[PDB]
C-alpha cells in the first residue's frame, strides 16, 4: 500500500531533529504515538532487552494514545509523540554516550509518552481557579502532572497492557520512581528552579577526555533526565520553522479556547489566551527570550558542542518571528 510505504519512509528519520511528525500522524490514521514509540523501541532493542511482548506493547500504546484528547489542539497524541521522539534524539547526544542504562532510557521514553495524557486543554492555574475536582484531588500542586502520571500507570493494568511484566520487582520500582520524578518536573512552575540547578551542574561539570558526562549518583542522573525531557517538552521553537509555526497555531487555538471559558465565567483572561487582544509573534519572541533560549543555552553548555545545530535553529526562528513584528 502507498500510504503504508510513505509512512515507513517518513519513520526512517526517527533519529533526526525535525521528523515530519504531523505527516506521520496523518499517514498512521492518527496513531503517531503508537507508531513512533514502536519504531523507537525496535531501534533501541527495548522489546528484547526487557522481554516486552510485541502485542502487549501495541495494546498499551493504542490504549495510552486513546486517552489523549482528539479535540485538544496542542496537548494531544501528536505532542506526546513529538516529545517522545525528541527525547529519543537527545538520549543519543554524543556527550551522553553510554551514560544512561537501558532502564533509565526506558524510563525517559515512557515518561515522555505519558507526560500529558488525558490533558483537558486548560492550565493548572485555570483548574485551581475554577475549584475543579482535579485541583481538589491534588491540593493545587502539579495538578495536571500528577494526573498524567496516574493515568499512564493505571493503563498498564488493562488487559494485555503491562509492558513491564518481565522486569524484576527492583526494576519496576526504580522505573516507577524515575518516571514520577521526570513527569512532575514538566510542571512549568518548577522551570526556574530546574534551570538554576542545571546551571549549577554545568559549572561543576565533570567529563572524560572525549567530553562525555560523568554522572554517578541518582540526584545528578535524574536531574539530567528531568531537564532532558523538559527540553523536549520545550523543543517546538528549535525545530524547522514549518513545524514550529504549526505548533504555535495549535497552542494559540488551545489557549484561546481557555480564554473563551475564562471570559464567559467573568474570570481574568490568562496571558496569551485573549483572542481579541493577542500579539502572537511578540509572545513567541518573549517565550524564546525568557524561557526557551535560557534553557537550551544551558543544555547546550552541558553537552557542548552537540546541541549547536538545535541552538542555531532556535536563533533562526527567533529572528524570523521578530521580523514579522513591524
Ligand atoms: C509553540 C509555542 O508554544 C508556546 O508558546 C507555549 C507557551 C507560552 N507555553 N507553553 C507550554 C504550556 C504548558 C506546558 C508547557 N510545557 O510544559 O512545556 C509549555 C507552550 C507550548
Ligand atoms: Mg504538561
Ligand atoms: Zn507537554
Amino acid at each position: 500500500t502507498e500510504q503504508e510505504d510513505v509512512l515507513a519512509k517518513e519513520l526512517e528519520d526517527v533519529n533526526k531533529w525535525g521528523l515530519h511528525v504531523f505527516r506521520i500522524a496523518e499517514l498512521s490514521g492518527n496513531r503517531p504515538l503508537t507508531v513512533i514509540m514502536h519504531t523507537i523501541f525496535q531501534e533501541r532493542d527495548l522489546l528484547k532487552t526487557f522481554k516486552i511482548p510485541v502485542d502487549t506493547l501495541i495494546t498499551y500504546l493504542m490504549t495510552l494514545e486513546d486517552h489523549y484528547h482528539a479535540d485538544v489542539a496542542y496537548h494531544n497524541n501528536i505532542h506526546a509523540a513529538d516529545v517522545v521522539q525528541s527525547t529519543h534524539v537527545l538520549l543519543s547526544t554524543p556527550a551522553l554516550e553510554a551514560v544512561f542504562t537501558d532502564l533509565e532510557i526506558l524510563a525517559a521514553i515512557f515518561a515522555s509518552a505519558i507526560h500529558d495524557v488525558d490533558h483537558p486543554g486548560v492550565s493548572n492555574q485555570f483548574l485551581i481557579n475554577t475549584n475543579s475536582e482535579l485541583a481538589l484531588m491534588y491540593n493545587d500542586s502539579s495538578v495536571l502532572e500528577n494526573h498524567h502520571l496516574a493515568v499512564g500507570f493505571k493503563l498498564l493494568q488493562e488487559e494485555n497492557c503491562d509492558i513491564f511484566q518481565n522486569l524484576t520487582k527492583k526494576q519496576r520500582q526504580s522505573l516507577r520512581k524515575m518516571v514520577i520524578d521526570i513527569v512532575l518536573a514538566t510542571d512549568m512552575s518548577k522551570h526556574m528552579n530546574l534551570l538554576a540547578d542545571l546551571k549549577t551542574m554545568v559549572e561543576t561539570k565533570k567529563v572524560t577526555s572525549s567530553g562525555v558526562l560523568l554522572l554517578d549518583n541518582y540526584s545528578d542522573r535524574i536531574q539530567v533526565l528531568q531537564n532532558m525531557v523538559h527540553c523536549a517538552d520545550l523543543s517546538n521553537p528549535t525545530k524547522p520553522l514549518q513545524l514550529y509555526r504549526q505548533w504555535t497555531d495549535r497552542i494559540m487555538e488551545e489557549f484561546f479556547r481557555q480564554g473563551d471559558r475564562e471570559r464567559e465565567r467573568g474570570m481574568e483572561i490568562s496571558p496569551m489566551c485573549d483572542k481579541h487582544n493577542a500579539s502572537v509573534e511578540k509572545s513567541q519572541v518573549g517565550f524564546i527570550d525568557y524561557i526557551v533560549h535560557p534553557l537550551w543555552e544551558t543544555w547546550a553548555d552541558l553537552v557542548h558542542p552537540d546541541a549547536q545545530d538545535i541552538l542555531d535553529t532556535l536563533e533562526d526562528n527567533r529572528e524570523w518571528y521578530q521580523s514579522t513584528i513591524p
